């Protein structure tokens, strides 16, 4: 039996990645970019905010001053960050809490695999803290996702091999992450975004303890 789960947030725990989304191609339109659609936002879930913000420049093959890239990138976040403000428990995805509950009680350890440095500020505002043993700290791996890295912090911060692990994602690069950690990926979303090599549900309500024994049993 699998002893970790290791939890994107964006697009998992609550529906942030539509406002990194909104956020962004507001940058992006700012700048004269209009290729960020939700097409092209797949190419960006799970991106860090530099390497996103890169993507986009290179859509247009844009080139912007070192202290430019650094004012939009705050820009971004200055925004992204008054959006969430008023992010509460009731925007937690259906499933998740309880989950969260599940695991704990079947001695499961629980941490966060967010490339988003405002991660423990969203899991504050939804009363998740307390559930999380160990956050991995986006800006302490050497390599952001699609690299394994963040993976692979989540799981030795909470004393369990990447193998011993599911993670569960809603991105492209998020899912090579895992892969390539040695953890099992469960998707949400869909195929067509996600791939159909791996295990994908179409929302979080079927992140049950249950469906992740279901699951492992037959990896
Ligand atoms: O700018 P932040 O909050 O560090 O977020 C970085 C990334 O966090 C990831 O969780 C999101 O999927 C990305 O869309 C986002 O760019
Ligand atoms: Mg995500
Ligand atoms: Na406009």
């Amino acid at each position: 039996m699998f002893k970790a789960v290791l939890f994107d947030l964006d697009g998992v725990i609550t529906d942030t990645a539509e406002y990194h989304f909104r956020a962004w191609k507001a940058l992006a339109e700012e700048i004269g970019i209009n290729g960020v659609d939700r097409q092209f936002n797949e190419q960006l879930k799970g991106v860090s905010k530099e390497d996103s913000l890169q993507k986009i420049l290179d859509l247009a093959d844009k080139k912007v001053s070192a202290e430019e890239f650094k004012e939009l990138a705050k820009r971004k976040n200055d925004n992204y960050v008054k959006m969430i403000q008023d992010v509460s428990p009731a925007d937690v995805y259906p499933g998740i809490l309880q989950l969260l509950k599940d695991l704990r009680s079947n001695k499961i350890k629980i941490a966060l695999a967010s490339a988003s440095k405002n991660g423990p500020f969203l899991l504050e505002r939804m009363n998740l803290t307390g559930y999380f043993d160990a956050i991995a700290d986006p800006a302490e791996v050497a390599a952001s996702k699609p690299a394994p890295d963040i993976f692979i912090a989540a799981a030795h911060a909470v004393g369990v091999a990447p193998s011993e692990s599911i993670g569960l994602e809603d991105s492209q690069a998020g899912i090579q992450a895992i892969k390539d950690s040695g953890a099992l990926p469960i998707g949400v979303g869909r195929p067509e975004d996600l791939g159909d090599d791996i295990v994908i549900v179409p929302d979080t309500s079927h992140y049950t303890l249950e469906f992740l024994k279901e699951v492992w049993l037959q990896k």
